[PDB]
């Protein structure tokens, strides 16, 4: 895909282009205020080794950080999305696979009110990359879920249980 | 189980108590127009082999056949259904288990309306007994589907594809 980083807002500064995977940002570039991203979908993360908090970006232009959502202006790491084909993703009301559970192949907005369960502590990504956000309809912190088990909270790098919404992570351009 | 089937109503004419499984009751009696069951969770049968329609009963007293939802007054087998340990079920929104999916651990008096979904069209009873209603609220057709795969609506002897509300066959009382 591509990416290009700004370190100033309204797209100037020292800039850095990025066409794939990177462990580590910093020795190119210490700040982030503004983005262009060409094609594919991202998911960006506030320090090295893609830790700390995450950010899903796709298409479009972002003349300033609060357009994807940024705590603040650090940006360390960066992973390219691959295509998928088909999501398939399966949630469970309890920890470690338990209690009733639903499987979904759609974005969900609403996750506590769309269901016959309301409570949600365990995911199983059968196919395809997700992106799970802590509030109703995609706000707060993001994490990003490639396919495979996440049975407590932990497994998807929160520090709380705290899930309001999932989307399916696809280019809409 | 106990159940024990009167010819006429109010409890009179000819009857004949049965305690377990009964492939053929005509040769005992010709029709049904009241029944006493003292125990147990069971299944009518119009015609004999478990064969026709199906009429889920428990505990209580029928002074008429109208009492159990009987399209008119032939019983000629039944089924005494087990004690269940944990009801588990999945619902398919296609046949063959295709599309969407969920799995209920209790009774839903209205199918198209509770789940992400509205189109139900197979099940895979993972636990238990259940009895399946052709009508929202328990009424309607009645079908039992024991523990097993039901990829298409004939498997549970319908023959038509509605179904309205699921009931696990325990006993209340």
């Amino acid at each position: 895909g591509k990416i290009t980083f700004y370190e100033d807002r309204g797209f100037q500064g020292r800039h850095y282009e990025c066409s794939s995977d990177h462990s580590n940002l910093q020795p190119y570039f210490s700040r982030c205020n503004s983005i262009r991203v060409d094609s594919g979908c991202w998911m960006l993360y506030e320090q090295p080794n893609f830790q700390g908090p995450q950010y899903f970006l796709r298409r479009g232009d972002y003349p300033d950080y609060q357009q994807w959502m940024g705590l603040n202006d650090s940006i360390r790491s960066c992973r390219l999305i691959p295509h998928t084909g088909s999501h398939r993703l399966r949630i469970y009301e309890r920890e470690d696979y338990r209690g009733q559970m639903v499987e979904i192949t759609e974005d969900c907005s609403s996750l506590h009110d769309r269901f016959h369960f309301s409570e949600i502590h365990s995911f199983n990504v059968l196919e395809g990359w997700w992106v799970l956000y802590e509030m109703t309809n995609y706000r707060g912190r993001q994490y990003l879920l490639r396919p495979g088990d996440y049975r407590r909270y932990h497994d998807w790098g929160a520090t709380n249980a705290r899930v309001g919404s999932l989307r399916r992570a696809v280019d809409f351009y």
